[PDB]
């Protein structure tokens, strides 16, 4: 069993206008992170990642995320496919993962050379899951930027301890 906080409805969830595919091309790192399964631990804080986003020819992402895990840099590939507006995408080969029947990607807001958020849904298992990553093309984003990520994770019903910044690293992420 199983207990989590509904995912909000897609109209509080803003889009980027004018989502400019071609520029939200390359590293991102992981600076904040919040969602329904998303669980603080101080025992053993998450570590920072990162994603790479590579624009295929057909206008799909290539999305390559890395993370240092047990000593190594573990690479996680998926596929985003372009959805009903720019900056929506849902994710290519959903079948090759078992009990996943919904994934949907909207990018909320950037400016492409500094920082990006972006929130993610997926129904597995007849689960609903939802995160909010916040973006930044370094390792550090401003007071400011970290508290505007917060007020937005609150406005779609999460508290604090479901939110969490990773702690910044160099192994793996520094490709
Ligand atoms: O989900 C994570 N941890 C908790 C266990 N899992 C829950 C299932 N996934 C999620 O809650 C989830 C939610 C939306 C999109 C995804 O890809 C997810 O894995 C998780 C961890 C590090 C980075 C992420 O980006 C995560 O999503
Ligand atoms: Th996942």
């Amino acid at each position: 069993t199983s207990d989590l906080i509904p995912a909000p409805p897609l109209s509080k969830v803003p889009l980027q206008q004018n989502f400019q595919d071609n520029q939200f091309q390359g590293k991102w790192y992981v600076v904040g992170l919040a969602g329904n399964a998303i669980l603080r631990e101080d025992k053993d804080p998450q570590k920072m990642y990162a994603t790479i986003y590579e624009l295929k020819e057909d206008k799909s992402y290539n999305v390559t995320s890395v993370l240092f895990r047990k000593k190594k840099c573990d690479y996680w590939i998926r596929t985003f496919v372009p959805g009903s507006q720019p900056g929506e995408f849902t994710l290519g080969n959903i079948k090759s993962y078992p009990g996943l029947t919904s994934y949907l990607v909207r990018v909320v807001s950037t400016n492409y050379n500094q920082h990006a958020m972006v929130f993610f849904k997926k129904v597995s298992q007849n689960r609903e899951y939802f995160k909010i990553t916040l973006y930044g093309r370094t390792k550090e984003l401003t007071s400011e930027l970290k508290e505007n990520f917060i007020r937005f994770s609150k406005s779609l019903g999460l508290p604090e301890n479901h939110i969490v910044f990773p702690v910044p690293i160099d192994q793996c992420i520094d490709g």
